[PDB]
């Protein structure tokens, strides 16, 4: 029996998964559609990495003795073109990272350590989308648009 | 776009990174010079161990948005035989590993625990690096300069 | 060991150490840039670097020398790709001819085996200038934007 | 022996295959110093090819009892960048396939069939080389000069 | 950018290369002809080794900034028989390594110490040549002609 | 074959002949001894100098000279193993000095096959002489009992 | 402790031994460099058998205690043609194998039967060195000079 705010942490951050993944499933699609399948292949694997993400936090919450909580989806940030794609992502992520931290900053708090590390290594992985993301914003603004989509064709 | 003190703590520990990096790879090549090819190799393995943490923190101080500091380079404790040549390793790493943990105590103030635990895995090396020297030393007096030396002639 | 040899030595050396950390440090910009095919091709030219020092430093300790791992000139840290390659070049022309002189004078004490290595590392240098001096003429010829997308991906 | 005519014949078409190895090796070896190596590459293997055929009329010419000249090299048209070369190349290949339908009209007359079938393999392969090159012409129009380059950059 | 003379040098090596790449392709051939293929293949390899070093002058000419000069062609040196083919390639050698030796010279006294390693490399390969050349005229003095053309009748 | 060229090659194998001999009796010295490391390594040496003598043959007689085989001047015999080392270096410092000497007139005459050649052997004398420092210093260091113990079994 | 006359006797076979190895080689070397390479082979072969024997006369003498010989270096005999070369290395044999069968009286006087077994090995390879010289010399006469040359250039 986990401690009641730690629980209702891992749910928001199950949360915020939950979101991910559909926002990623559904870019990924998109991008498979237009013929640009890099991309497509690319987020089609950042959506398998929340799927997995939220798995561990639904093994975590059942083991804890809390429910886990798959009935509430947020906002999904679906973007109209590849540019406002990549800056909705980004802006899911940043927003998952602030949520992350409070949640650690509990569990730190209640000595849940094993929670804590949990976490952090989805924090990492989070840390790890973000980098990729901005990225890609960068290389559009290096390259040019055209040559980053050109460049996003074939897989 | 991370925090001021924290890529200030990074290029703290970066410097003593190359610091070390130097120190060792030289001892390793005067070990490899007068025939000690045992202490040689080992250091040479150091050496290694400080370059791949180098490479890890420019990455993350690249990532936070920071200017990794590769032009700053401390004052190389140089010996003038194998006993000195360990102790002032040791002198160095006992050092690295305070500025590690005053790096560590930041993180956590700050809530960048992706960044701690790049620092944490780095002490855990150093913690071992510093074993070994102990451990030399050590040996050293057990079993007599002479045949300590003896023993890490031939690899 | 004649000691102005040594000196000659320490001096290519201490241009080593220059390049290793300022190719290092341009390879980790163009990974973190994502530009991953320069970054990985620079840090091949840091390696090649850090070979050259090794080789300098045993051959230093063979003649007798204290090698001179301490001081660290200048580098010269670009903040675009054209200007990374650039400040490459510069280091690279910088190194090439303190290579030539430190050859001379090895021809005249007669340390041919110093000569020889020395010409090794020179073989080496002039092929990372016409590497250099290629990229830039491939962003003339192909437009900056293309050169780049062209070593986006490994 | 050989008819005297199809010798001569035979050595204006070898003369033809000296320039064209000459001029082919220069163009391979200027595009790979500018680091298009996919031209380079291609060109060189145009070079190699030419070498081969001098080498068939050599042969042939000994065995008619003729004097193989090696000895007259004409005039390389080398260009300074690449829309140049491959206009020059073009140039000198329809050049040698007017050379080549003049020496088959001659040796069908005097009933050498053998040399006639090598220089219809020869033809053949030069009729391969103006596609190649008029491809090439047609592509840069088609795709940007910049483009094309950037596409024979890497190998 | 090279020097002015030493360029000029690397094309005069240039032109010596080209000479004898024609010289033995055509007494290779006319071995061969004769049926004398082992005399035929050794020249052959004799050629290839020539077209690889005109193929490294050229590169370096090229990464010089230089005009490397496929154009001009002197005179080649054409034997008779297997006796005077063979001190035609030897006079022909002796001439092209005098030429070299002049270059190196020259490479020395401006410091271009990888044009001299080159140029060494060459001069050490055309004396390999002159060794080759020599020895089968002492062997046609040892063994009688027309049993040296007997040993190299088949491969 | 420029005749004082290939008088300086003929000095370059007396010393090779030399060295083959000497060392090829230090090496069976120390297997009879059982310090069979020693005398393993030894006994390569011996092989390095019988292939540079092969070569200065061939290089000799490509140049139209008569190889030197039969003057053979004085073996450095030791009479333990520090002494062996120390005669086989001291052997080695002269013969490196005879191998500049050769390489300088090789230069001054534009034979610069020989000189190559006779550069390739001057390496060699030299990894050979830092094994010999080498080994003397680790006398030194761990002691003439545990250095002869470490070199008895192979 | 050997007899002191047996190691003196050991001492003179390996005086013969090393006048052995040298003429061989300079031998086989002038054969190579003449462009008659299987005889050089062969004669490099026999060069090396005569350094095994030294080699194992060697490790004999030491084990009896005394001092082995290799300062002093006996005439080589030398030729300037192939057959002086081959007479001259007969007229060597026949003086190591007169030694040889002295040592060996020698050996079995004072009952050294170890030393005896390795000189009777020794003189079993000298007697097949004759055979084969004389073999040689055989077939010159039979085959003649030029025909005997012609067999041995080629490997
Ligand atoms: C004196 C300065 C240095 C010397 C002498 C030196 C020498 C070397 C050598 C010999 C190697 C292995 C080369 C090989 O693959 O054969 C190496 C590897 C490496 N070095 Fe350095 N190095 C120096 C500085 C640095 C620095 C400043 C960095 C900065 C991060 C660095 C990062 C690396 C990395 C990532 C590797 C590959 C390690 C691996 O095997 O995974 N080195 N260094
Ligand atoms: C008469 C003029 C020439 C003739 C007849 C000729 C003939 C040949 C032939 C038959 C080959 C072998 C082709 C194969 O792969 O089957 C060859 C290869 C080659 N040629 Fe030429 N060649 C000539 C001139 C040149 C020139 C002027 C160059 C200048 C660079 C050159 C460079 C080369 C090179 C680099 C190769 C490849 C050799 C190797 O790597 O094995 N050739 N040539
Ligand atoms: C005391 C005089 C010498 C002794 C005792 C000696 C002994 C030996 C031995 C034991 C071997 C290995 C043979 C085997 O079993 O394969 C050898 C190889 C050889 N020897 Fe000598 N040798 C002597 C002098 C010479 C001389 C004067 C030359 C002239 C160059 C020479 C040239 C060679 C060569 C080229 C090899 C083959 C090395 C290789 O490539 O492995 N040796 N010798
Ligand atoms: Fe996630
Ligand atoms: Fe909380
Ligand atoms: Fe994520
Ligand atoms: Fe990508
Ligand atoms: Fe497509
Ligand atoms: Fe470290
Ligand atoms: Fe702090
Ligand atoms: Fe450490
Ligand atoms: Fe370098
Ligand atoms: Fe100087
Ligand atoms: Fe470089
Ligand atoms: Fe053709
Ligand atoms: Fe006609
Ligand atoms: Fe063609
Ligand atoms: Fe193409
Ligand atoms: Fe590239
Ligand atoms: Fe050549
Ligand atoms: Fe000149
Ligand atoms: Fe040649
Ligand atoms: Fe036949
Ligand atoms: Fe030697
Ligand atoms: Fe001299
Ligand atoms: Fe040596
Ligand atoms: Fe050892
Ligand atoms: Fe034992
Ligand atoms: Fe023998
Ligand atoms: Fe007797
Ligand atoms: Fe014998
Ligand atoms: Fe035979
Ligand atoms: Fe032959
Ligand atoms: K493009």
């Amino acid at each position: 029996k986990g401690d009641k705010k730690v629980i209702q942490h891992l749910n928001k951050i199950l949360g915020n998964e939950l979101i991910a993944i559909n926002q990623y499933f559904l870019h990924s699609r998109m991008w498979n559609d237009w013929g640009l399948k890099r991309l497509g292949a690319h987020e089609y694997h950042e959506s398998i990495d929340e799927m997995k993400h939220a798995d561990k936090l639904i093994e975590r919450i059942l083991f804890l003795e809390g429910l886990p909580n798959l009935q509430d989806l947020g906002k999904l940030l679906i973007g109209e073109n590849t540019q406002e794609m990549l800056q909705c992502d980004l802006n899911l992520e940043l927003k998952a990272t602030k949520d992350l931290r409070e949640a650690i900053v509990h569990c730190e708090q209640v000595h849940d350590y094993v929670s804590r590390d949990l976490l952090k290594d989805i924090l990492e992985s989070e840390e790890e989308h973000i980098d990729y993301l901005e990225t890609q914003l960068g290389l559009i603004q290096k390259v040019g648009l055209e040559n980053y989509l050109q460049s996003h064709m074939h897989e």
